[PDB]
């Protein structure tokens, strides 16, 4: 394919990069295995692909790749499918490797997370450790707030993720106002085990 | 003296009155407005209040507004620094029967806590009714939208308005209330 | 009273005149205009106004400048809710003939609705005069740009003022209303 | 041609992006019939190129490319050419698919649209359908009143429409302030029949 | 005559406490608080000043506060410009016992410099005091944080305060000065 | 009458003299003050000039003000709609012998003109002395940069202050006015 | 040259371009000669190349590429000469071709301009026409005052400019207000005039 | 290597560059000089692959290379680590050769500067000259006061420095407010000097 040329032109580069700052071996290694899952041997200009289409055709799209993720929320599944849509739009799509740190306790959130595939661990001085998994979102908290955040997390496993800043959180709210409950619902709960 | 001061503070209505040449009914309706709104005795509060410190102002609105604080789970389940803070902001309004309080389609730029009476929400079916102890208003402040129906006073009645900024201020402070406020506001919304 | 308040208030303004020694032709222009714009009487109508209510206030204001509505269509055939939110806005005022109300080339901060008198507006060419019933000073408003001609009092002139922040805010809430306006700037730009 | 190749280069990668996210044959087929219709087989670099042009170029180019359109239209037909020229130059072309919704009912309005060919259904709750064609534009009520969506509007048959948005909009009002009195007429008139 | 100033604005507070009826302790509580705040005496303050020029309004502030000044290397080491800059921004207040100035947990609008008195600085381990020549509400200024203790008094108190707004003002003119509040700030943290 | 406000007012700052318990010296600059800023008469000039109309103010600002305006070419020689427009926005102000009217380094918020009285401008090196229809402390409202010299009174000083944003806003409207104030910072700067 | 094979490719892709859109022969030939003139049959990306550089020498640049232009004009000659440099580094070169109308009467003003090279005719109601060529400048009054431009000004041959935005005018300015006077007695002098 | 050819084609730019603008010899000389010191014969897209990561591995790459620049700094060596990373990621790496200005007096203020290797000379009317070098920074003055630049800096040898824009400067302190003291610190001691 012409894209997995691309992905190979695009990789060998990062490989000369590496090599330009001499990075350790098993960096090197944590990197590649990073592009593997991130990309899995294939590169287009998505943003360029998706740039060329229309409104509908890109709305249609994100809700046919966000199928089953939709389904497996309440939050999603039982909303206005605009509002659904309007969210969707906004994601941005991560991979996080086993062991990252996705949100450090005490610092300023700008995000929260969506999670499609992945076990993350939330982390705080009064413990134990709480798991999240698939279907399941975090950093809500300080979107909600502006207060720094709550808790840590930190991937368990290869994390496939979708962020939303504060700023599109804040825009999709402005439209769908009532569902800042639900976000909020979830906060509150979280707030008072924690 | 409070006595003395409303007289002469009526006293420079009448005169309003009398100069714009407000007929007869209408110099009645404003008298009967200025003996429930004040009862006969005037001060100067703002100033009062001003001279004060905050310690002593938060007490005595806490203290003022003791039946209106428990009459509603809002305030009676909330934290105390939230309910002072929400209490400092609210401004004492009075309403005669057939006052319209909110227009529905205008801009909404208050909300409404009802301290004594009885209104009318009215939509495009029946009149439904709200009084001691609940509020109203408070959708468009959520939402930045219209409002969704008017209010019209049945009977004379004392509120407590909170404008959209105050409202906006408290919960900048209190995040999480906003959903004692949304709550109320989707359960209207879908009735 | 006051009538003894109007008494009283015109003692200061003749003090001012005599520290500041001004002219005796000033000082009648300064006696005439009082006498035209206060009639004898003077209260303080920001506080009494203060002291009422929305729906009050609303009904005083609509009662007051009854004369002013019915001699527009702009205000006349409108959303009576856009007419009370302009009159709450108006500032009264009194100008004497030959005051320039707006000078051509500056910037316009206000427009102005005619209750009684009549006005030239002044081009670089004949005087085209306004008069109860008109209004002048709203190209500004629309176009941000600068005063396109003078406008003089020919006679005693009683005007109502609204500020271009008003203005906007208003038609914030009244957009479809702005073409009422464009439609007399359109035509006055034309002419 | 060089461009005849670029868009085959181009529509190769969207091919590629779309076997990728394993996109249904007809879904396929919908965006093929997209990418014709919207590219009909060329492609450039037009921002590139406009943009390696000066102000009075680009401006004859817009006037002339938009010749038929401007003279349909007594907003564009009567007035200062110069007004012309700035309403065209802020247009963005889009293209349409039968049945796409352009504009949903009740949602925030930051886009209007000038129908160069095609026609389009306003659909409101108090029906029936209204049509609109060639020389038409919609979507300005959200632009002069900053309200929610007063109908919904979808495409009927393919539609070449220019899109102009909200802040420039504007803009170009700010310039000419009283060519905002034909917008407003005819949003006046559809209130009024709505 | 500021005596016969204090004796009327007093009666005024009590017609206030009368209407709304609090009870006779508080009432007591808000004499007391009268009593040490204004000493039984009372001007317009705001009015004498404004008649001044800025010169004479610096030399009285300067005065006034000498005290304050010399008691705080702060002040005390500092160009005296910033002295008299943050001077002129603060606001004189009395505190009575058992008064939380400071809440945790919530947002910093000022802080405050103890004149007279001794407050207890509360965390949750054993109360932390401090008093004449100390300051204390700095934290969330520098950081916009939530305030990290309360404060409460613990005798009558008198302290000036300082909005954040006039904080980053003074600090606007003064940048380097703001190191003098970070030393103190950090070290709290630490402990 | 206006000898009793002057003489009532000035009991209130004896009072307030009294109670911050101010020296005898300072209490008699302050009178000092008092008699050459006031002249034994005071009534409240805001009110009054607020119950006039745009051109009445306009008309005895332009009277109050006839040799400052012919004593500089800034205003002699410019668009009277300019001369108003800046004379509207001045502020009056007294100063004594040995007053800083600006001091080098800080931020520069105002610039002042000359009516009567001599001030030297002092920088780190003979004084330079400016004098009626002269005017300083432009400079700063120029380039927003700190002030670049003291500027201390020799004499009493009768002076206009002009706020920097009141100097923009005229400035917004005559924007080649600005060349005037430039072309004085200029040579300053020079030399 | 690859500078020369690149300008070859571009204005392969106008002339696609140009044949998609069906513009007239003459028009065409217009925006060949256009294309001639602005880039003398060579291209590379310059902001590329520059952005590659530091500070010190895009300044070296910009100072040694308007030697000529600077030294013609008492504006910058008798000035600071890091003023000087704070100007030229906003500037952006644009070319006119014979009767472009640069500027237009009424409009907002967003730009003035500095002449490098050519011949301009400031045209007002009350004429008759002004010439201004290389040295001077235009379009300095709507920048002053936020005022329309208060004349029209059109390229009588072409015509090698500089503008100056608005916005990167009024930065230069805050780091060097002294320099305002400059153009306000240019502005001053022009308008007695008119 | 991609890297080198990279590097080569790109310099070839450079020069087509240089030779249309007819610079000098001694002058082209410089820049590429400058090239070599600053590319060292390689190039890549380097806001390509760091934007093709997540942000864990873009973090554990400016850690891992400026490791040593870290250490030798008080500022940074003593700090919350993630204090560290925040100001790491926002630094912009650049090149500037002996005899640049890199800060002239009394100019305004839009950066600060972290010496990683190099020697530079603060020139004050009152002087004489003071060095600084590996390890060091400078230019923190203008970003705490918004005051014009109290002196010039000069480097005396190539010197390898990271920027830090005012804008970004506030942004890390708003997160770790309590840090300005350590810049505050070091502008006081040289205020004092100076
Ligand atoms: N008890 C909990 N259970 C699950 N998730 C939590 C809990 N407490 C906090 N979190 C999440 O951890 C996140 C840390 O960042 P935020 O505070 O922005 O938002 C927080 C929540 O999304
Ligand atoms: N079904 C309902 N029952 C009670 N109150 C309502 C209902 N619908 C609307 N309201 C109130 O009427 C108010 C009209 O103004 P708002 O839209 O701002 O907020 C609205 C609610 O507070
Ligand atoms: N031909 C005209 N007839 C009546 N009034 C006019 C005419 N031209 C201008 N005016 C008024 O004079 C006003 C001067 O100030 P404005 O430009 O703000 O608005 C202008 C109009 O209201
Ligand atoms: N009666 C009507 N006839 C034609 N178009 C309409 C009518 N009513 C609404 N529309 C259009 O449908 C659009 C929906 O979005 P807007 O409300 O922004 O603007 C609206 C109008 O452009
Ligand atoms: N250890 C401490 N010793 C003295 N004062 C403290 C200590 N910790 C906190 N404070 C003060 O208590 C204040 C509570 O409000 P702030 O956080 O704004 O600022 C805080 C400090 O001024
Ligand atoms: N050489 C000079 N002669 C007269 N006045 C000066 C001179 N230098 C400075 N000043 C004035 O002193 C003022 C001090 O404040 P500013 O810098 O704002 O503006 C300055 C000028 O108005
Ligand atoms: N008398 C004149 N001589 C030369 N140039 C002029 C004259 N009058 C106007 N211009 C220029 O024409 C320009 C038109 O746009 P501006 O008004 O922004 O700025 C104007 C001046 O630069
Ligand atoms: N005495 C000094 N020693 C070392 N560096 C200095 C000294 N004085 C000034 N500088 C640096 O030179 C810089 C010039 O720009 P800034 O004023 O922004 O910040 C200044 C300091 O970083």
């Amino acid at each position: 394919d012409s894209s997995r040329r691309q992905y190979q032109e695009k990789y060998k580069q990062v490989e000369q990069y590496m090599s330009f700052h001499k990075l350790p071996a098993d960096f090197r290694q944590k990197i590649h295995d990073y592009y593997e899952h991130r990309y899995q041997g294939k590169m287009f200009d998505e943003d360029s692909i998706l740039g060329e289409l229309n409104g509908p055709l890109r709305e249609e799209i994100v809700n046919f790749n966000n199928r089953k993720l939709v389904a497996s929320m309440p939050l999603f599944a039982n909303a206005d499918p605009n509002f659904v849509t309007a969210m969707l739009t906004k994601l941005k799509f991560e991979v996080f490797q086993p062991g990252d740190y996705i949100i450090r306790e005490g610092t300023i959130g700008k995000k929260m997370y969506f999670i499609q595939h992945g076990v993350v661990s939330v982390l705080t001085k009064g413990n134990k450790e709480m798991k999240l998994s698939d279907g399941s979102y975090f950093g809500e908290i300080s979107l909600l707030t502006r207060g720094r955040r709550t808790a840590s997390v930190r991937a368990d496993t290869y994390s496939r993720l979708y962020s939303l800043s504060v700023d599109n959180f804040n825009e999709v709210l402005e439209e769908y106002p009532m569902m800042r409950r639900a976000f909020e619902t979830v906060a509150i709960d979280r707030l008072d085990r924690i």
